[PDB]
């Protein structure tokens, strides 16, 4: 249940917190661009397996900011992921999935595949496990890549920054992303961004 990140891992993740502390808001983007990928190859997938869409018949991201627990999640309905490939994927070796630690202390990837039970991968960055869901198949199938803020980006809490980071990068994504926000007496729903 317990892993060490592979030595090359340990050398990106710090090169990439010390190359990009300017353009932080660039972890958006590129998890908006793996969720993206996710849902290309489910696609790709139901080409050739009408069964593939079944745990789930959307091919969407959504993105719900959370303050009082302060965290920001990102969810899609691609192909997920399995136990073996959380950790292959994640643990192993275009900024990518690590650049998630320039505005995190911890990152959760809870992810649902077809060919598996829904599980959960966790790291401070100084290691990282992967578990069972033991909340069962609650995806139907995709992939939550859920952050701990860090003190410094509360301000991605804010729903307008979000907005306005998350518009910018769908701007190319052909999938439609949402965002969980708020109405005028008031209501919160989903928000088109693209
Ligand atoms: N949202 C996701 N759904 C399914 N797989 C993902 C997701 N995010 C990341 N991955 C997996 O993690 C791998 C590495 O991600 P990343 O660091 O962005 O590099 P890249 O996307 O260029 O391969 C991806 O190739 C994919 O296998
Ligand atoms: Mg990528």
């Amino acid at each position: 249940e317990k892993f060490a990140f592979q030595a090359e891992v340990n050398r990106m993740m710090k090169l990439i917190i010390n190359s990009l502390y300017k353009n932080k808001e660039i972890f958006l983007r590129e998890l908006i661009s793996n969720a993206s990928d996710a849902l290309d190859k489910i696609r790709l997938i139901s080409l050739t397996d009408e069964n593939a869409l079944a745990g789930n018949e959307e091919l969407t991201v959504k993105i719900k900011c959370d303050k009082e627990k302060n965290l920001l999640h990102v969810t899609d309905t691609g192909v997920g992921m399995t136990r073996e490939e959380l950790v292959k994927n994640l643990g192993t070796i275009g900024v990518g999935f690590y650049s998630a630690f320039l505005v995190a202390d911890k990152v959760i990837v809870t992810s649902k595949h077809n060919n598996d039970t829904q599980h959960i991968w966790e790291s401070d960055s100084n290691e990282f496990s992967v578990i069972a869901d033991p909340r069962g198949n609650t995806l139907g199938r995709g992939t939550t890549i859920t952050l701990v803020l860090k003190e410094e980006a509360s301000d991605y809490l804010e729903l307008d920054t979000i907005k306005n980071l998350v518009k910018k990068y769908s701007q190319f994504i052909n999938f439609p992303i949402y965002v969980w926000s708020s109405k005028t007496k008031t209501v919160w729903d989903w928000e088109l961004m693209n």
